């Protein structure tokens, strides 16, 4: 934990494009000069392409494939849009308005402004916010593990998931105490996972709208999560 810390970090570390792996071929910040399909595939597209990595990555948490497979299921899909979002904003650069997505496509805000609607600025205010706490990367390898292993409506065995969530933070505030014994560090930390919830809520009204809109269905799997975290 120790051993737990190294593993999260190196899970955290394969989940993502190395900087020599950038794609800038698609990226301009001049866009010239409402949505329309093609902006609304490429929404969906960038969506579906984390979801297969974050599965991947979940794999690599030790504990977790030691849970039920439905609360395997459950855990992933009821996190994936905060996930999504919290590493879009970790390993994006709000500073120069460029979102890096796990492909490693790199992307301008004002290319993805028609797709994902304001939900885009709010997303990039909270990596504002984010990089001026400077997380270290295992730290985010703990936080992110946090926002996947967590309570949720219809678990099995809940607290299974309440042990390995304990492990996970007892590692996470001793790295930030050993790299700093002492928690308002870490009180600041942990004060984003409420800002992420909310942040998930205005993607799911950015999806609400585009299925009234109805340009482009969502992908099945987006669309399945979509139905199934609304608590309605």
């Amino acid at each position: 934990p120790a051993n737990l810390l190294t593993s999260l970090v190196r899970a955290h570390l394969d989940s993502g494009p190395s900087t020599a792996k950038l794609d800038y071929s698609k990226f301009q910040e001049l866009v010239l000069p409402k949505e329309d399909a093609g902006d609304v595939q490429q929404f969906y597209d960038l969506l579906s392409g984390s979801l297969e990595v974050i599965r991947k990555w979940a794999e690599k948490i030790p504990g977790f494939a030691e849970l039920s497979p439905a609360d395997q299921d459950l855990l992933l899909e009821s996190a994936f849009l905060e996930l999504f979002i919290l590493r879009l904003a970790y390993r994006s650069k709000p500073g120069e308005g460029k979102l890096i997505f796990c492909s490693g496509l790199v992307l301008h805000r004002l290319q993805c402004a028609r797709g994902f609607g304001d939900w885009i600025d709010s997303i990039l205010a909270f990596s504002r916010s984010l990089h001026s706490l400077l997380v270290d990367v295992p730290a985010f390898a703990c936080l992110s593990a946090l926002v996947l292993i967590t309570d949720r409506h219809g678990l099995q065995e809940p607290r299974r998931v309440e042990e390995l969530q304990n492990r996970i933070a007892s590692c996470l505030k001793e790295h930030v105490a050993a790299v700093a014994p002492q928690a308002s560090c870490l009180s600041r930390l942990l004060g984003k996972l409420p800002e992420l919830r909310t942040l998930c809520t205005q993607g799911l009204q950015r999806i609400f709208y585009l299925k009234l809109e109805d340009l482009v269905p969502p992908p099945p799997i987006i669309d399945k999560i979509f139905m199934d975290t609304l608590p309605f």
